């Protein structure tokens, strides 16, 4: 089996792997939706009560399948528990990361795009009217992606981005190729560098902004602020879980096969805590003090939430943009700002694609070679979905990286540390470790988080289960029906797999 060359390329490989789209984008907007400082308790409270526990027990399952060759769910939730349906509910660690990969590359090529428009200068230019300075942006934007006027069902995506999105494509390729110590870890010593010291600059420049309508340091504030009369709103918990599991890649099944590539001696719980940490200071300290900061600096506290509010991409592909067109410097600015974005999708991208390579290498046999090709295929080919349908990306998002990753995070729980055993899974995880695992988390990993990931998914169906149902677009529909197609997919080669054991 491949291994990671040193310990310092497996930090940062991991570090590459959460610290991605989710920090800069995501993170931003779940904080403002939920009142600033009243949503950092709860993601406080979710990061040591569920991706800390999770993101151990998923390195734990890596390093314990890798050892005897495999770096999928599918095989590995079979090791831990024997049961056709231990293979079948490994699917889901490979349906969900493609899945979540379709179209999270595809906006991965945005950011490129942008990046790449923004350098030549090839950018919308504003003349103190607010709406006539977003609106070239959005309208430029929208004519990236090609977007709609009225609400219909049909995208056309620009020659320039589809021709991006292959470009995009082809370097994730000539990445995951090289496989996992030549091609993953010689990035990764790059990127992340790169990527903390472009982010670094951003936080000074962004925190020197001040006008007459505010200062970042207002938004640093109200990011910062704490709120106790948004504790008692199950929302804003849901939406703390959501991001932890989102930015950490827990339940993407992605942590798990690149921790099967770490030897069965190296250590874990700190490398595994250092990762997450890394994480999460790229989260809170650098992501929350760009885009919000900034955005509250212009417009104010009220609009920065108003525009959080009005959807994911607005506040990193149109007002931030906006923002800075109307500082001297601005146009490169921007350019650093979508190159940051890109490298840090670029590093979450092909860790979501892993997963799928490893299982047609490890259980088909497949070259290296042949898998990473025909997984590019395969992505490329339903990107066709996310680009030219309307709200595919969106229902991708939610059935894969937001219900699908929690439910898998609860079944990995579930197998590995109560159906495999709860001390075996406990030695197992400190076993090798350069320090150990507070008891304490004994008791959260077996108890705590397995009940709340289960309220979680209990409270969330309750209120799914009949708006599924009455949903008017046809889009989704053909997006589900895909998906599911893609689900049955997999099963299927898992099922050869099997065969081809006998
Ligand atoms: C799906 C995951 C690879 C996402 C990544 N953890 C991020 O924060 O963007
Ligand atoms: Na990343
Ligand atoms: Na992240």
């Amino acid at each position: 089996r491949e291994h990671w060359a040193t310990r310092l390329g497996l930090i940062l490989a991991m570090a590459g792997n959460a610290v991605g789209l989710g920090n800069f984008l995501r993170f931003p907007v779940q904080a403002a939706e939920n009142g600033g400082g009243a949503f950092m308790i709860p993601y406080i409270i979710a990061f040591l009560l569920v991706g800390i526990p999770l993101m151990w027990i998923e390195w734990a399952m890596g390093r314990y399948g890798g050892a005897q060759g495999h770096g999928t769910t599918p095989a590995i939730f079979y090791l831990l528990w024997r049961n056709r349906f231990a293979k079948i509910l490994g699917v889901f660690g490979l349906w969900i990361p493609l899945v979540v990969a379709i179209y999270y590359v595809y906006i991965e090529s945005w950011t490129l795009g942008f990046a790449i428009k923004f350098l030549v200068g090839l950018v919308p230019e504003p003349p103190t009217d607010p709406d006539s300075i977003l609106r070239p942006f959005k309208e430029f934007l929208y004519s990236y992606i090609g977007v709609p006027k009225g609400d219909e069902p049909i995208l056309k995506p620009s020659l320039f981005a589809y021709i991006v999105f292959l470009i995009t494509m082809f370097i994730n390729v000539s990445i995951l190729i090289r496989g996992i110590s030549k091609g993953i870890e010689r990035f990764a010593k790059i990127a992340m560098p790169t990527l903390f010291i472009l982010a670094v600059f951003l936080v000074i420049r962004v925190f020197l902004l001040e006008t007459p309508n505010g200062t970042a340091a207002d938004g640093l504030n109200f990011l910062w602020t704490p709120d106790f009369e948004k504790l008692k709103d199950p929302g804003v918990w849901i939406a703390a879980v959501g991001q932890i599991f989102f930015t950490l890649s827990l339940g993407f099944g992605a942590i798990i096969t690149y921790a099967s590539y770490v030897r069965k001696d190296q250590d874990i719980v700190l490398s595994g805590l250092t990762a997450a940490t890394l994480n999460e200071k790229a989260e809170v300290i650098l992501g929350g003090s760009i885009s919000i900061p900034a955005a509250v600096a212009f417009f104010g506290v009220a609009n920065a939430v108003a525009i959080a509010k009005a959807g994911a991409f607005n506040l990193g592909f149109i007002t931030l943009p906006a923002i800075f067109s109307q500082t001297a410097g601005g146009t490169f600015l921007g350019f650093l700002w979508f190159f940051l974005l890109f490298f840090a999708g670029l590093t979450s991208s092909i860790a979501i694609m892993q997963p799928m390579i490893a299982f047609l290498e490890d259980e088909l046999k497949l070259s290296r070679k042949h898998a990473v090709l025909w997984t590019a295929a395969i992505v490329f080919f339903s990107a066709h979905l996310v680009m030219f349908l309307n709200k595919s990306l969106d229902e991708m998002d939610f059935w894969a990286g937001t219900i699908g990753v929690v439910f898998f995070g609860l079944t990995e729980l579930i197998i590995f540390f109560w159906i495999f055993g709860a001390d075996k899974a406990w030695e197992e995880i400190n076993r090798g470790g350069i320090i150990k695992v507070p008891r304490i988390y004994y008791y959260v990993m077996r108890y705590i988080t397995p009940a709340f990931l289960a309220v979680l998914l209990v409270v969330w169906a309750r209120e799914y289960i009949p708006k599924i149902m009455e949903e008017t677009h046809w889009t989704v529909w053909i997006t589900r029906f895909y998906i599911i197609g893609l689900f049955l997919f997999l099963t299927f080669l898992v099922f050869l797999a099997e065969r081809r054991r006998n």
